[PDB]
């Protein structure tokens, strides 16, 4: 009932349709449990006691029974299509609300949470949530309805019949229910002996290195043999019952026929049955038992389906741990670039045992281009992670101008940012896409603003030296490009995008001048801060700060 | 043709039960197509000239035929086992086969491969196979039979009848398969579109970091909106196509029933079927359709048996690059323990642009501990890779007492080097296996033997302090050890192996004491070569190496 209040209201905007549907659908059910009844007039008519003006009877019958098959065919195909069509709205609702949600958390939750099943619950559980709402609804509804007409109408056609059959079916589907769930026991023994098999097998073939440095590959493959021997061993003992199963429930089936032919055969004289009473029976027993099966299934969707809801509803009603568009923004006057970092500590929310600052105090003043140096692995990357508060410090504080960037707006106080990383992150778009990405409004920048950005990043040479020029789609799924040409590019961008503070990540001979004559251009007049490896940028730095142990160990100028 | 000689040298061994279930099969499908002949028999006793004596050929003919459905349930049910447990055995074979495959080949094919990929197709795969040989041939061979006896005894019933189902069907289903293919093209364009939102999003969502620097948030929301708006266009479209395809599908099968009844009823009068000859017609009639459609979803298991055949006869053909168990082994006069690297030249297979060595040349004396020391990132675990001869160099030889490790047996050259990690890889068993795991008979070594090297190794006393003894399950799925305590395993496992050469990768007080202790246990009388970061090991080293830029730049005692 909670969970019902959820999925009422994701169909509620489709109201409207799913209305006209079950009205279509209420046309296409009422016609298809009508045809048992004429057909059985039809096979009187013929065969009961053929009189001369058969032919005149069953000619009506049947050109009646055609125009009637044509009505509820066309309110059939209408039902399957507006029922279809509600379902797709209701999932294309999900999957934008969806998408919205995700890219709205917090970088830690991307840092737990996998992309495949992030992508998984937006493509496939979408679509399995609208269906349940629509498809699978009215599947039962139409199921739910024949079942309880068809057991009308065996009772109305012969109510003896109908009460041997009443009297036959529960206690044999007793005993099958039974059975099912003894099946259903064994079948799960083998399922499980079948994933132990296989965790034994990722586990080896996962630490692959382990099992040759041992020389424990003939002992692994004798290992996993007796495993998957056992899952053949429980297999065969299922098959066992399976089998035993389906020949009683298919002699079952073909001898409750048989009783009804006989039974009936045998009714005299008033409760007598002519062979299309016979035939309306049979027909409409055979429409309850494929209604019951209809209505099996319905279950089995709506328990997939609120499976589904279950993983939606999870991250649709999720609040990002860090601020996502809340905060003040600095005025023009109050903002001038200076960056102050306070007894910081922090640690990654993958590995929070593993601390990568530990007391960390760096001062970046406005205007200064201010040099990172320190081993392989010592944390220096985290520094720009923590400035553009894609986590918050554990303990410590990040301040821009005396202000706490915690009090301030992300999204504003990323806009005057920017970053040129050694390896840049490039979209699989053309040149000029992912140049225009650095403007606040990538649709807004024109033609030539692109190019005048590209002249400044040296870029603009071997950008119309390709092809395509501009359109030349670059990326992962795109042209190839070198170290200096992706970095050109991502200058272009942080050019378009003109951050007041800059924080650059470091090649052979041509690629590394053309790069930093664009840099020297791109760091001039603002507040840069460098990770460097090559000596020459460390030189002319303003102030070095060296990190160590998760601390800045050594501060001053590089001849200091 | 030639897939299918693979698929009948899989079914070969279980020749005599696939024999077997086919001779059940034909029983239970004799029986199966003899039922509405029969039944056509029990309604015309009843219903076309009923005689004083029809309740007596009524009792017989239902008694009859009750007696040929349980024999018919009783070799159907065999069948089923039979075709269900040669499967099993089939998918068995293929499981111990393939996991023989896997393990048998080289590091380098694991470095591209997925686990993953691997599993699947050591589960599914196989499954999907060994069910394409034997539950799917026999549910085809099944259709094949009765679409065939079916028709026949359509024609026996009423040649006229069927001649005129005959002259509608092909038509009608000519029609249905042109409008079949169009609704798959409607299908694949929004799939395709459907695929290429879920791509924007991944994109998206796995770079949400470069998205957030950028504050394109809401930009990628507004640009993937667009792109499920089309999926939802396209979906309707498709479902337009495929709800007049189903309208005129649906009434077809109707009108054409009653055409049935229509053109049967008006036979006259010595080519006249009786109610129970039109109910023979019909159940035949209704046993193709069923047949028609079994041969349909036969196809479709075959292709999806075929697609998987190709996946699992590719790995189970493949050879490896290395070799597995070939080589020569060296005396024990021959073998002292002297290796050598020279002018090693190596690069990664993921990474194969990114030198790790670049002309190194290392030589570690017999019984001598060799320090290897270089910055974090340099490839000094590499060394360890090439010296168990997970990969084989670019360029360069690497040497064992003058014979090159090449020429010589991989499993035997790896059972006299041993390795002690950092972070050892310890599986999900007990203490007591997993130190057993380093005996070439993990099988053979005593509780005794196990003890003895845990006392050598210093982990007796934790080992014991532990609930459950040396039986206490460790590993990722067990109980959390001290790195201190998980180094000391990693010692009795090493000690057990009785390696001559071993090879060190380098932490509070108390642990790093009775671990040191452990590794002097561990390292006397053995050609040692330690990767170190601590400076009190590098003193007392015999011969110090450093490596940088994928070379020995320095050589010599720790003072020199
Ligand atoms: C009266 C109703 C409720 C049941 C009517 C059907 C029975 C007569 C069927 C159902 C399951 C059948 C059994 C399914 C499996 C087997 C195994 C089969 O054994 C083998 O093929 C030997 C090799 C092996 O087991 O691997 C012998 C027949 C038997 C007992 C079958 C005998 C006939 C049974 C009991
Ligand atoms: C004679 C045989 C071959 C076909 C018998 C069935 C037809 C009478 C059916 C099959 C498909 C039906 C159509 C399926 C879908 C629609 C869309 C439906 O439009 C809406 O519900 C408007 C909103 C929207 O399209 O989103 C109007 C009826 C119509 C044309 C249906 C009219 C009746 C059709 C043509
Ligand atoms: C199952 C067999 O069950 C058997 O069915 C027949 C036919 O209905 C019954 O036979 C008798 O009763 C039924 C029901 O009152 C009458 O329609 C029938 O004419 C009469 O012969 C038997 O009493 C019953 O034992
Ligand atoms: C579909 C309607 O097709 C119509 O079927 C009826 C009944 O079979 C035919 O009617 C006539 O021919 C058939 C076949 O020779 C005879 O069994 C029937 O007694 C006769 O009246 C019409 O000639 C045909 O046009
Ligand atoms: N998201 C993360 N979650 C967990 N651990 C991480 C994460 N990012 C980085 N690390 C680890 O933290 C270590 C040091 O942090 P990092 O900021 O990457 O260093 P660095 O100074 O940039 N080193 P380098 O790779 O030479 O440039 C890395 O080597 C990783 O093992
Ligand atoms: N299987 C592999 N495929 C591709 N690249 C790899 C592989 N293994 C390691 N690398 C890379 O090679 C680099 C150096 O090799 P490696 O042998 O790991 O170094 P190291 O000296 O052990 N450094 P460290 O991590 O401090 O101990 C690593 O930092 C990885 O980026």
């Amino acid at each position: 009932l909670p969970e019902a209040r959820k999925l009422l209201g994701l169909a509620y905007p489709e109201r409207r349709r799913l209305a006209a549907a079950v009205g279509f659908l209420t046309m296409s059910s009422v016609i298809s449990m009508s045809a048992p009844f004429f057909l059985g007039k039809i096979i009187d008519v013929i065969y009961t006691n053929p009189t001369v003006d058969y032919s005149d009877n069953l000619t009506r019958l049947c050109l009646g029974l055609s125009a009637v098959f044509l009505c509820g065919a066309a309110a059939n195909a209408i039902r399957v299509y507006l029922m279809q069509t509600s379902g797709q709205r209701i999932v294309n609702r999900l999957r934008t609300s969806l998408f919205s949600s995700i890219l709205r958390q917090e970088v830690a939750f991307f840092d737990k949470t996998r992309t495949g099943e992030l992508i998984n619950r937006l493509s496939s559980d979408t679509a399995l949530l609208g269906r349940s709402v629509t498809e699978n609804l009215s599947d039962g509804l139409r199921a739910g309805a024949q079942a309880s007409v068809g057991i009308s109408m065996m009772f109305f056609v012969s109510p003896n019949l109908a009460t041997f059959v009443l009297s036959v079916v529960p206690p044999v589907s007793i005993i099958a229910v039974i059975y099912g769930r003894y099946l259903r026991k064994l079948t799960k023994v083998t399922q499980d002996s079948l994933a132990q098999a296989t965790q034994l097998a990722e586990e080896r073939i996962g630490n692959v290195r382990t099992v040759r440095a041992f020389g424990k590959e003939m002992t692994e493959i004798e290992k996993y043999a007796s495993k998957v021997d056992h899952v053949m061993q429980l297999a065969r003992k299922e098959a066992f019952a399976r089998a035993g199963f389906f020949g009683a429930t298919g002699l079952s089936g073909n001898l409750i026929v048989l009783s009804v032919l006989y039974k009936g055969g045998l009714l005299m004289g008033s409760a007598h049955m002519t062979v299309g009473e016979l035939s309306s029976f049979l027909m409409y027993a055979f429409w309850v038992g494929i209604s019951i099966g209809g209505l099996s299934s319905f279950y089995s969707e709506l328990m997939k389906g609120l499976g589904a809801g279950g993983r939606l509803w999870e991250l649709l009603e999720r609040e990002p741990k860090l601020p996502f568009n809340e905060g003040v923004i600095l005025n023009e006057k109050s903002f001038q670039g200076a960056l102050e970092f306070k007894n910081v500590h922090f640690a990654y929310p993958a590995r929070p045992e593993v601390p990568i600052f530990q007391d960390f105090s760096l001062s970046i003043p406005s205007g200064s281009v201010t040099a990172l140096v320190g081993p392989s692995g010592s944390g220096k990357s985290t520094v720009l992670s923590l400035l553009l508060r894609l986590y918050d410090p554990a303990s410590g504080t990040i301040s821009l101008d005396g202000h706490d960037i915690r009090q301030l707006n992300p999204v504003w106080l990323r806009s005057k940012i920017g970053t040129v990383s050694q390896e840049p992150i490039l979209f699989s778009c053309s040149i000029a896409e992912n140049i225009a990405y650095g403007a606040d409004d990538p649709s807004s920048v024109t033609a030539e603003e692109i190019q005048r950005v590209a002249e400044v990043a040296n870029a603009v040479a071997f950008i119309r030296n390709f092809p395509q020029g501009f359109n030349t789609v670059v990326g992962e799924k795109g042209v190839l490009l070198s170290g200096g040409q992706k970095q050109r590019i991502a200058i272009a961008r942080a050019l378009l995008k003109n951050p007041k503070i800059l924080l650059l990540d470091e090649l052979d001979a041509e690629n590394e001048y053309l790069v930093q004559e664009a840099l020297d251009r791109l760091m001039d007049g603002r507040t840069v801060l460098v990770i460097a490896h090559h000596l020459s940028t460390i030189k002319n730095a303003n102030m070095v700060a060296v990190l160590d142990q998760g601390k800045i160990t050594e501060y001053g100028k590089h001849e200091e």
